């Protein structure tokens, strides 16, 4: 078996290779990378997402989220506080404050240990799903705004024809902006494309132990636990490295610059944070492999979760019984 430790695998695609999505996946793969729950892929020297990014300031951000911590420093939930819309321009110069901006620091592992030290004693504001891409149009490879839909491919795999789209996020973070520990809707593949600034630092744990993940959060949140028989769909919950250690879960880390892509694989329960102001875009996607984890996957039906109407119709398909009590949670 490739890749029995699951490491997560770095790879450097030519631009020959980088003409065709799906293969490249499948040769990922192939090299056991799913097995890490997460890949990075640095692309082809000749390849750019856009020309510039001198002209995204107009962007609007809607509802910035002030994310606001309660716990220990280790084992903590954030919630998100809406706050009054801001363009990206106005953004940037909120999260280059000296209230927000990026401590000073030696290197990646420094910052990782202040943040971790840290973060709960701050409320870092982060814009979040906006849908949106910042790929040129005639960016053809790896355009994360023109890729085979989920819905095409259980079309194609399984002869079912449905509703829905499929469409990217963009995300603007800062120092200390956090993703909580989760796996995509319906265990989906990601795709996350960091377009401009300051790092992103993931944390994930292989596919093959996610319930192991599951078991320690259930200990370490256990209103929670009791509430939702799969509250880690609430995108809440963090957990510290040392502390997965002190727990023996296994989990790796990477930190992802600028021009770089992450690919989370199906039923890869990730985290991470911001390291300052930076822009990413990020994606769901499926492949004939998913189709088994999307069966299996699941669901938050206490209602908390609130979910894109696109989930709909793969849990009516793949998941006929608990569609009932599932879409009682949504409506
Ligand atoms: O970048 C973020 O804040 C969160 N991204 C993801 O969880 C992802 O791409 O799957
Ligand atoms: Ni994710
Ligand atoms: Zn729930």
């Amino acid at each position: 078996a490739q890749n029995p430790n699951c490491n997560i695998m770095i790879f450097h695609p030519t631009k020959e290779e980088f003409n065709d999505f799906d293969k490249y996946i499948a040769y990922m793969e192939s090299q056991g990378a799913h097995r890490a729950g997460l890949a990075k892929i640095i692309p082809p020297k000749e390849w750019k997402a856009r020309e510039t990014y001198d002209n995204i300031s107009e962007i609007l951000i809607a509802t910035p989220l002030q994310q606001v911590a309660s716990g220990r420093a280790g084992v903590f939930t954030q919630y998100h506080k809406k706050k009054k819309a801001m363009t990206v321009g106005e953004y940037r110069h909120l999260a280059n404050s000296k209230k927000y901006q990026t401590p000073p620091h030696q290197n990646f592992e420094d910052l990782e240990r202040k943040y971790w030290k840290n973060r709960i004693y701050n409320s870092p504001i982060y814009g979040a799903d906006i849908s949106g891409s910042l790929f040129d149009e005639n960016t053809k490879q790896w355009n994360l705004g023109h890729l085979g839909t989920i819905q095409d491919l259980l079309e194609k795999e399984c002869g079912v024809v449905i509703e829905g789209v499929n469409t990217p996020y963009l995300y603007f973070g800062m120092w200390k902006t956090t993703f909580a520990w989760h796996t995509e809707d319906m265990d989906l593949y990601s795709i996350n494309y960091l377009h401009l600034g300051e790092p992103k630092t993931w944390y994930v744990v292989p596919p093959e132990h996610g319930q192991r993940l599951e078991r320690l959060a259930r200990e370490l949140f256990p209103g929670s636990s009791r509430g939702c028989g799969a509250f880690l769909r609430h995108k809440v919950a963090l957990i510290s490295p040392t502390v997965l250690k002190e727990n023996g879960i296994p989990f790796n880390r990477i930190t992802q610059e600028a021009g770089e892509f992450m690919v989370t694989f199906p039923y890869g329960y990730h985290a991470g944070f911001n390291h300052g102001f930076n822009c990413a875009e990020a994606i769901n996607f499926a492949t004939p492999r998913w189709i088994d984890y999307g069966k299996m996957a699941s669901q938050c039906s206490c209602g908390e979760a609130r979910v894109t109407f696109s989930m709909d119709a793969f849990v009516r398909i793949l998941q006929p019984e608990r569609y009932d009590l599932w879409k009682r949670g949504q409506d």
